[PDB]
């Protein structure tokens, strides 16, 4: 197994996957690493099994059809994995916890949103369709863009949104376009 957390890249109290060499902090894995379960398989492993069981699940899909999907167990898992892929970027720190807004010339967003709130919402099964989760994720970056205006700090929202969007297209096998 690796000697660092796959998500945050630090050592510590790590739980090792039984089917691949990754390790995790307890609350870095999504969902949080399960109490018992020997062998234990990480989210990466569980996603790869889905693909192996249904190779046609990798054929291209339309984003509009993906969004309307109900959050059955396989879609729940895919959204957890996509959330986890965002936390894997170190720049996710800026978007993890509850923000506050007091900048000359700007007003805070009407609907603040942050990664740990999305994580809670997934854990609590509050999204009934893929669209719910994707809307809250894109709201994070849109609020950041609007608040920071011409400050160069706006670029951190562009960067982390690009990681979200590339991983969304991969995980949900969105049809490639020009
Ligand atoms: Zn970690
Ligand atoms: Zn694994
Ligand atoms: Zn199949």
């Amino acid at each position: 197994n690796s000697n660092i957390c796959e998500v945050c890249n630090k050592w510590g109290r790590l739980f090792c996957c039984d089917t691949c060499p990754r390790s995790f902090h307890e609350h870095c894995h999504i969902p949080s690493v399960e109490a018992n379960k020997n062998p234990w398989s990480c989210i990466f492993c569980r996603i790869k099994t889905i693909q192996e069981r249904c190779p046609e699940s990798q054929s291209g899909h339309q984003e509009s059809e993906v969004l309307m999907r109900q959050m059955l167990p396989e879609e729940q898992l895919k959204c957890e994995f996509l959330l986890l892929k965002v936390y894997c970027d170190s720049k996710s720190c800026f978007f993890a916890s509850e923000p506050y807004y007091n900048r000359e010339g700007s007003q805070g967003p009407q609907k603040p949103m942050w990664l740990n709130k999305v994580k809670t919402s997934l854990n609590e099964q509050m999204y009934t369709r893929v669209e719910g989760f994707v809307q809250d994720m894109r709201l994070i970056f849109h609020n950041h863009k609007e608040f920071y205006r011409e400050d160069k700090f706006t670029r951190l929202g562009i960067q982390v949104q690009d990681i979200f969007e590339k991983n969304f297209r991969n995980i949900f096998a969105i049809q490639e376009t020009s």
